[PDB]
């Protein structure tokens, strides 16, 4: 499908919601967006340990919703009892409902288009859109991953009650509400995102994700470099998406911006590769890491130059 890609499956579902329903400034501070995080405690869980943000919700992206926008996010928390009425009222309303769902029962990725067959169902949190309530039957778009399944009463309901890797889903759904909206320019939302994101030197998070892969070379547990792969999707979006704006508004860049960006898809195929191929290249991977840190930090400096 042509959803909306966001840079993580939170700010994918926002971002289609903003789309469909013409709800100004959302696209624009998501398609803004610029960071980074490492969490050394979340990788030997091997719980989602890097990328743009720590999830399933975005608290940085809800923070740069009502910072720029006076755009708040409100969670309904709900009961089996209630939950699907409450949606019935939504679509009836606003056609769409933004709900948490368990992504078990969900198939929304096809990973044999990249030769892994054994595809390992795990309770993982992860946000779609809700559009139509059947008896027995639902329809929701996960615009991610650019799905759409038709999905029975049942699996829909199992879905939103479970106990996942992140804790328990509770009929969750998110609401995009405005107290009263402000315009923000989009060289302002680059400029803040750019600024904090040397502020807070997220580029050194880089170097500590490198520096921690580069001690696994003894490690026979290969799943750090899957959870890394999926992690990192969120970082070549942001790339891709600023790339966009730059077309769009017409803007001034750095000129590394495409080489930067081919250097992280480089990363993720070289973590791909050595979670299914059986290599000992950690000392590589490391190495990528390592130089796209120096890179990010010296383009961060640039975009303020030149914006």
């Amino acid at each position: 499908l042509d959803t909306f890609q966001g840079y993580n499956a939170y700010s994918s579902a926002l971002g289609e919601y903003a789309k469909q329903k013409n709800i100004d400034q959302v696209e624009n501070i998501i398609l803004s967006q610029w960071s980074f995080f490492f969490d050394e405690e979340q990788f030997y869980k091997n719980q989602w340990y890097t990328g743009a943000a720590d999830g399933p919700v975005d608290v940085v992206l809800n923070e740069d919703l009502r910072n720029f926008a006076n755009i708040e996010v409100l969670e309904h928390i709900s009961s089996e009892s209630q939950a699907i009425d409450e949606g019935r009222k939504v679509l009836e309303k606003h056609g769409l409902q933004i709900v948490l769902m368990d992504f078990y029962y969900m198939n929304s990725f096809n990973w044999k288009s990249l030769s892994r067959f054994n595809v390992t169902r795990e309770h993982d949190p992860h946000f779609a859109v809700l559009t139509q309530i059947n008896e027995n039957s639902v329809h929701i778009i996960d615009p991610y991953y650019h799905h759409e399944e038709n999905m029975s009463m049942e699996d829909f309901i199992k879905s939103r009650n479970s106990m996942t890797k992140q804790g328990k889903i509770s009929f969750n759904s998110y609401e995009i509400f405005s107290n009263g909206t402000k315009k923000s320019n989009i060289k302002e939302l680059l400029y803040y995102r750019f600024n904090r994101y040397l502020q807070e030197k997220m580029f050194g998070k880089i170097t500590q994700f490198g520096q921690v892969v580069k001690k696994q070379l003894d490690n026979k547990d290969r799943k750090w470099a899957f959870t890394g792969y999926n992690c990192l999707n969120s970082v070549v979006y942001q790339h891709q998406n600023l790339i966009n704006l730059q077309k769009k508004f017409s803007l001034e860049m750095p000129p590394n911006l495409q080489e930067l960006l081919d250097n992280w898809a480089l990363i993720r195929k070289k973590l791909f590769e050595y979670y299914s191929r059986g290599s000992y290249n950690t000392e590589e991977i490391s190495n990528l890491i390592c130089k796209v840190a120096s890179s990010e930090e010296q383009f961060a400096q640039e975009v303020l130059k030149v914006l």
